């Protein structure tokens, strides 16, 4: 019932920002790989 | 009987709220999930 | 014997109307749910 | 939740330093190809 | 993670030493080429 | 990777050979050509 | 009769009372189960 | 009863526990997978 | 419960284990086919 | 597990074995394309 | 995997045969074309 | 592979039979102008 | 029974009605993504 | 007995029609769902 | 006694009458619903 | 349902922002790299 | 979302930072090149 | 990135330096030929 | 049982009638989509 | 007892006939369906 | 007593008998259930 | 069943449509595009 | 479906508007290049 | 699309700009060739 | 029981016998499907 | 008691036997159906 | 079952069929494009 | 199925039409550039 | 599909349009050229 | 009564004992499962 | 109770023996697949 | 159980054995393929 | 299993068969293509 | 397959004798060109 | 394919037509060149 279905609301709360924050993380990753074929790129180009 | 079971309607009223709101913060998660896909997805990318 | 069998009609009666109702309210949170399910599908999705 | 997601926030991390760590040594052969294809072109030419 | 893309700088390395070898001995056919339309040019001139 | 890379350096190498050796025998050709100028000149000449 | 009624009541109010504490705790469980499935899902996917 | 809830309560809270932890541990498989799939493309991509 | 919950932890750990490690393996193939078509542009440059 | 992560390591072993093989042939062909391409220069040079 | 691996470099072999060859007869053409355009030369020049 | 590179052979061979004629008639043409230029000669001259 | 299965017409026409609008939006970021690819390939290619 | 088996009849006739009604209903989410992610696919795509 | 039973025969009768004709229309509603999943999965599909 | 749609139409609304946003900047390299390619164009021109 | 967005931007940013640079070196290559070719014609010529 | 973008600067500036240099032992070769290209003038004229 | 049965068979056939028939315009789609990329491809390729 | 268990051998009979008759039929969809996703797939893919 | 229960041995006897052979019938069908479902999942699969 | 399946017919009707149309308009960058470079490869070219 | 599909004809229009405006301005370099090389050639030549 | 699009021919311009510009300074040097070998042409005539 | 436990081999084997069979079929459309994908390539290819 | 609890054991015996027998038998269908997935994938995927 | 099998034969049958019948006529326009791209290879040559 | 593969053919048969329709028009373009080209060499020739 | 292929006609031909008409323009460039060499061919001469 | 229900105390005590470890046993067959299909998704995957 | 529950133990125990053995043989199958694969990408490279 | 594990162990075995074989097949029109272009690019290049 | 996999075998053998057919007839284009573009040298050339 | 690739054979056959036809008529505009080249070389010369 | 080859060789034809034409009116200028130069001879001359 309703109370209970406000805690429901606060760890989805939680999971949300761990979520965003992982979905962060990779982008991190991607972004060394994404431009590290820049340079990869780069080379095959010049 | 009829009297009772307008307190089921309430108890039901109650749990339906609950179960929308909830619903709705796991939605909070997937929407950080599935944006941090698209950044992921711009790192593939790009 | 017969009148007391029209009472049987009656409480019967009651009950049905009550079970209609609750089962209703019930199915207002399986909506809710239902349709939480359906946004966390979006979130999957995209 | 949120604490654990501290703990991606980590491996997402480290992901980020490989990636931009071996796609920085794609690059070095990317450029003693690209350098090779210079000279090449330095017979070509004359 | 972290370690792991210590090797990538390994094999990456190596990947750049062939590299920078082969376009090295290419390079040997070029200046044979580019060199024996020298001595073409010696007997257009001469 | 480096060894490979040595193989590289190895039919590189035959190839160096054969321009040099062809690049060569054009060069028997133009100096016949050249010479044969040289002839013609002496007519034109006297 | 009425009075013993209202001691049915009583405990019926207890036995409520435990039983949405537990399906409580056991949706403490179901929360860490969820959230480590949504850690393997962020793996799976990135 | 109410007490006995109490315990309802801690049981759950044990539960709570383990399945963050194996949860979690399950993480780890995920991260080595999800990061061995990383070098995988950093084969095929470069 | 808490216990066999320190267990999920170990096996989980093997599991993570096993994984970097073939995950690692197949980056080995992924080296090697990568590479050879580094080769393999070897040529077609020169 | 473990163990069985050992094999992986085995069969990714042999897999990264093959690769650098025939992606070795292949570079067999691209030689003597490339190659072939280096007299086809020669004519149009000479 | 490894003997699969061997099969891999006979018809990458039997792919460099080929290769070489036709190289071979285009080079045939070459020649006729370079020697064809000295006789131009010739004309040309005399 | 092996075979078709046999017919690699064939369509090179008709290649070089055809250039050698072609290349074979403009040689007809210099020779012509050549030969006019030296009639020209024979005006300038006397 | 049939009146209460004309709510459920009702609700899964909001349904309906919910998921046309999302799937929009999602729409929105696609279209953005696709059009920054095709600004990303105006690079590319000049 | 046989004539309530008329009932029967009568009220999982209701049912059958109200089923058929919802399960329309939902249709048309999963319409505007499947649609949403046809527009989706448009953007990956283009 | 038997003739009795020959009656007991006749209500059971009427009661198997029933019974099937009833677990007929429920048919009809699990076919609505059957049916109705079947196009949720077309959406869900396509 | 239609409410918790229009909160589905504002996520997806910053989502195709950013998007828009990123795809941007991603530009912004592949304009300094299509540039780049316009100076060493300038160099193997000129 | 939008602020994720904004970390786009910024990356994008040093990205299109360093293409420029390298594109520059390039460049400097290039002119080295260029004007080396440029000399060549000079002795061609005189 | 920016910083991975210096040693583009770097590579880039090696590259120049090389481009010159060789570009200057050229036209060594050019000038010992430029010039006895002006001796056998020397001869022509007397 | 046997005829019951029979209606089974009569169901089930409508149902895969509209199976067939919706399939069919989902196949629509794809049809258009799948020649509006076959369109995009000529735009790419010309 | 015995001889009414062989009509009970003839109901389940029966009983077995439909069964196999509906799930059949059902089979019927399940192809239809099955066999218009295969065509989705075809052009998806082309 | 014990001769009547010789007769008891009897009658029990046919009833296990009868419940043998029915539970056998009941089978029939729920082996063509069964095995229909495996269809099922055959055209869901593919 | 059948009817409801007219409708499927209906929707996937419109979803061509959709399909073809934006398939379309992407096709008009397409062309933009494409006959863009149609005048970059002028300037190239001349 | 249809309307949305106007959409896509909308965005798809800007779309083809930028598309063939920055292919026009990427015209405008290519202009300055090749007439560039036009008044290089004017050197060359005079 | 649109506004994007009206800085891609902003970044054009620039790169228009700058084409004009170098293109420009390199016939600068073929003034000072064209020039020195109308000199050059100066002693050769008298 | 054992006996009838022999008949649950039996039609275990039919079961058997089938899947193995359709299982077979549909790997007849995934090969013309595969090989339709083989012409397509042919095609994209050349 | 005791004795009669040893045919207990004897019949629960056949009963074990039957069950992983037939157990077995439906394990032949799945293999059957696994394996014919594993071909369906073999096409899906070459 | 055995039979039912053998339908399964004749679906995926028919499914084959048409597989590689559409499969086919994909290729007719890959033909058509691939030929077209042989027309534009045409004028780009000469 | 079969049918429905009849129309797979009719489809795959208009999309083979316009690709060699288009496919035609820019071969247009590619005349009128070879085309012109031609004059551009007229010019540089005379 | 067929009439979208007619478009693909009519952007065909503006395109050969354009193409045919540049590289009249830039005939036109050559053209003044050319002649302007004619000159510089009279002072040479005379 | 007291005592009685002290015993009922240890038997359900003993129940649990099992129940735990049983529970566990399944675990170890569960943890095999969920680790060979993380190797089954190794080959999938690589 | 306890003794039994060791029993669990040891049934538990083969199963997660068989378990980790048949999830083994499947990965035999999936590396034959992946490396099937692997040569498949070999050719579709080289 | 253990024994039936064994069996398993079998089955993967022959799964193994297909897929191998059958990815090996594959294989054989790869190397076709991948010929095949080889000898386009035969073409294309002379 | 097996023997399916002896299946596997043929049709990839068919399909090597086609492969290596089409790749064949590709060439004879591709010779014609190539062979033109030497008599297209021929013209330019003299 | 083997048939169908038959066609491949036929399609690929038109396609080499369009090839050698256009090639074909593109040798007569560089007849044409030759040719006149030849007549402005008879004017320079005489 | 063959038709659209005839048309290759119609433009092609029109292309051999301007050819020689344009060829044609150069060697008007050249004979009014050349011509010009013989009356410059009878200057120097007498």
């Amino acid at each position: 019932g309703v109370i209970d279905t406000s805690a429901v609301e606060s760890a989805i709360t939680d999971g949300q920002g761990d979520m965003k924050a992982i979905g962060g993380y990779i982008v991190g990753a991607l972004v060394i790989l994404a431009v590290a074929g820049l340079i990869y790129s780069m080379l095959r180009k010049a």
